[PDB]
């Protein structure tokens, strides 16, 4: 595994990933609904042109987050066995320097890992499903499959990943951790 920091564009969000090699394909972040940084990161207003699917029908991000927390409390074990809300704010992907939107979603569990994930819809089917439901970008960074039909979860060759390009998955995992450590923004972890 690895832990990595994503800076708030406007605070650091630590994610745990078993696929640090896919960092150039991380197109959004997802925090557990109960994550301690959520209230900090919530924007006062929706950005202009926000996708209505992202707002939970709330007039402001704060109202939407409060409603999401209240609603998911009405779920049972049956439901818990993809929904979410945009916080109105962005983090910076440390690999490509690009802004990525921050969500909460109940598919991310508060007391596991760091309680936050980087979402890589190209290569994690859970993220693929969420991205399709919300209209988020799906980017291929591991050649081998067909991301238009499903997440590609296997081994392959790095693409669209700058200094990782051409590497195998195991080689790319080592390279990106090296880069994270040189920048002081992540670590390999068991
Ligand atoms: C299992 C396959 O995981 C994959 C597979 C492919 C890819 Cl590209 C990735 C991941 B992985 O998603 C995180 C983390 O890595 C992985 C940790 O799962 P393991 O059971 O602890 O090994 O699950 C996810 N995870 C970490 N903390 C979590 C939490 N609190 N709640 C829900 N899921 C969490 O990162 C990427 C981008 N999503």
């Amino acid at each position: 595994g690895a832990v990595a920091l994503f800076s708030a564009r406007a605070v650091d969000i630590e994610v745990f990933t078993t696929r640090p090699d896919t960092l150039f394909g991380a197109t959004y972040l997802v925090l557990a609904p109960e994550h301690d940084l959520v209230d900090e990161l919530v924007a006062a207003s929706w950005p202009a042109g926000v996708n209505p699917l992202w707002t939970y029908g709330g007039g402001t991000p704060g109202e939407a987050i409060a409603a999401y927390r209240r609603a998911i409390a009405a779920k049972s074990d049956l439901e818990r066995q993809k929904t979410g809300v945009f916080l109105g704010s962005y983090a910076i992907n440390p690999a490509n320097g690009e802004p990525v939107p921050i969500f909460i979603a109940d598919y991310v569990l508060a007391g596991y890992g760091t309680g936050a994930i980087m979402a890589v819809p190209g290569h994690d089917q859970r993220d693929w499903d969420f991205a399709r439901a919300f209209g988020l970008p799906i980017v291929e960074v591991i050649a081998g499959g067909n991301i238009s039909e499903s997440a590609y979860t296997g081994d392959g060759i790095l693409v669209n990943s700058d200094y990782l390009n051409g590497m195998s998955v195991p080689a790319a995992k080592r390279a990106i951790v090296d880069r994270l450590e040189s920048a002081g923004r992540g670590r390999a972890r068991i």
